[PDB]
């Protein structure tokens, strides 16, 4: 559909950029995540949500609010960290869109002069914490 606000511009890009992203031999992080489930079972109440679906809604314009799109962005990435040992690909490459998402949104934000954001109050800082507890407490249940 039609984009008529910044944000849906910047909601896109965003997008786009962080599926895009790329490791050193230009494989694409975001196909690991392909087929994880738009349901863990263990939280079968949470409506279903992949990559797939945010895609149809960036396309058609359908968020209009930073903090929505990246509401479900992280439920996917931290779906797939919660369902994945630490020592596998899909658990490390979920952690790096994470940081990429918000080294993205960040630049995007600085560069579209939107400050205002609740997105914008989780941190590089705030997600390196959260990844070195999850590490922490998922160790002893991987030996
Ligand atoms: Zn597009």
């Amino acid at each position: 559909m039609n984009v008529t606000l910044l944000i849906q511009e910047l909601i896109h890009n965003l997008f786009v950029s962080v599926m895009s992203h790329q490791d050193d031999e230009g494989r694409c992080y975001s196909d690991s995540l392909a087929e994880i489930p738009a349901v863990d079972p263990n939280f079968p109440n949470k409506p279903p949500l992949t990559f797939d679906i945010i895609r149809k809604n960036v396309e058609n314009n359908r968020y209009r609010r930073l903090d929505l799109f990246q509401e479900h962005m992280f439920e996917v990435l931290e779906r797939a960290r919660r369902m994945n040992r630490t020592d596998s690909e899909i658990y490390e490459d979920a952690v790096e869109l994470q940081q990429f998402f918000i080294k993205i949104r960040d630049e995007l934000c600085k560069n579209g002069e939107i400050l205002l954001s609740p997105a914008l109050s989780y941190t590089t800082k705030h997600l390196h914490n959260d990844v070195e507890k999850e590490r922490k407490e998922k160790l002893p249940k991987e030996i």
